[PDB]
């Protein structure tokens, strides 16, 4: 068994990249605030229905010129596990299982989370914040073997029926409320809002609303528009309460959306909202899920760099200054000159910057045209591709880490860890 832990960490040795100078250590012991956006598609970005804007704080986002570096080209590379799954990759760059939820079935396994190796080597204070209770996927178990020193969930709020909407708390009162705990935390922490009213069935009360639905006919993508405003609005006025409570200029700020909202059981209403018939290899292009970070100290901008998840946790390392040779990881940092630029999918399909292998298929993402000709790198691609998700699964599987003597991680005590029941 050590052996197979052995054959992983010499696996995700080749495509170590080096820091980029002009970002490593920058954020050095600097809180991060990290902003999830549930079910969060970015072909809202710069949308409007019946002449609004979808998103208009993120559109500004967007722009680059709003001190976040946004990453247009970027995916989640989720399965059956949905937000868990976007959790699991965050904080540890390995892929979900193929089936099933890795938070439920693999919530008791070793892990080496990157909350866990900033409170080690930095001193942090790592807590999640959610409207919604504990044990919901896992959460109180996973969390303590992820080594999270604090989760805030629903017993923190005032979950009374005014407040709530379809699976928990509504998105501007959790907003609200966190930037108030956030505000009574000592430094430096690490701190994971995870949003809720952005959900399936896409509900919203019509007090709530501030912009019509679309007329797709489809209730789906007609209510996704009026939940994707809400919390665009919620998100506009944490940031606005971020700034007069200081918590802006010094953090780390992180926002992304965890994975598609809209399946593929909506390409008729999808057609007619964005005007192009919704193909294999464009619903793949509608994968994209956005990031936004903002570095104290660092400009925004625009980065086209192709990128998923897996990318983010060595991106807050290296922005923290920490050395990860040691940690198993299949992401690289984003800021790297070396950033692989593959994107493994957990169903085995993939895109790089010039294409997308999509259902055994190769299209350019230039115009989404079959490509029959098979690029020069494809094959190297596709087997890192297929590799990535087999390394990674037998590292669940196996529960690898159990067997990991690593000189820069000290093994958590999972039963160190408890999350009592909030004073709401
Ligand atoms: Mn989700």
């Amino acid at each position: 068994s050590e052996d197979d832990l052995t054959k992983v960490l010499n696996y995700t040795k080749q495509r170590q990249t080096e820091p980029n100078p002009e970002y490593y250590g920058v954020a050095k012991k600097k809180n991060i605030i990290k902003i999830h956006l549930e079910s969060f598609q970015t072909f809202l970005i710069n949308k409007k229905v019946n002449g609004k804007e979808v998103t208009p704080f993120l559109n500004k986002l967007s722009s680059g010129k709003e001190q976040f570096t946004y990453f247009p080209n970027f995916f989640h590379q989720t399965g059956q596990g949905k937000t868990s799954d976007s959790e699991f990759t965050m904080d540890n760059s390995l892929y979900g299982l193929p089936q099933g939820s890795a938070f439920s079935l693999k919530g008791d396994n070793t892990y080496q989370s990157l909350p866990a190796i900033l409170d080690q080597k930095q001193g942090y204070k790592s807590d999640v914040m959610h409207g919604d209770y504990k044990t919901f996927w896992n959460r109180d178990q996973v969390y303590k073997h992820f080594g999270i020193d604090k989760f805030y969930d629903a017993t923190y709020y005032d979950m009374s029926d005014k407040n709530v909407v379809n699976l928990g708390l509504k998105d501007k009162i959790f907003f609200k409320d966190s930037a108030n705990y956030q505000a009574k935390m000592k430094s430096p922490f690490y701190s994971h809002l995870i949003t809720l009213t952005n959900h399936y069935p896409f509900t919203l009360d019509e007090k709530d609303a501030t912009i019509e639905k679309s007329n797709t006919g489809d209730a789906t993508v007609d209510g996704y528009i009026q939940t994707a405003r809400y919390l665009d609005e919620a998100l506009e006025e944490y940031i606005n309460d971020l700034k007069k409570k200081g918590l802006y200029d010094n953090s780390v700020i992180m926002i992304y959306g965890d994975h598609y909202g809209i399946s593929e059981n909506h390409n008729n209403a999808m057609e007619k909202l964005l005007g192009e018939k919704i193909t294999p290899a464009k619903f793949t292009d509608l994968n994209r899920t956005g990031f936004w970070i903002k570095i104290p100290g660092k400009s925004g901008g625009i980065n086209n760099e192709y990128a998923g998840q897996v990318d983010v946790m060595p991106t807050i390392l290296h922005l923290a200054g920490i050395d990860t040779k040691n940690y198993l990881m299949f992401g690289t940092d984003l800021f790297s000159k070396g950033h692989n630029q593959v994107v493994p999918f957990r169903n085995g399909d993939f895109i790089t910057k010039d294409y997308k292998y999509v259902n055994g298929k190769i299209y350019s993402n230039k115009n989404n045209e079959l490509i029959t000709t098979q690029p020069a790198d494809f094959e190297k691609n596709k087997k890192q591709v297929e590799k990535d998700l087999e390394m990674s699964d037998n590292v669940l599987n196996g529960d690898l880490f159990r067997f990991y003597k690593n000189p820069d991680f000290k093994k958590v005590n999972p039963s160190k860890y408890k999350y009592e029941t909030g004073p709401k």
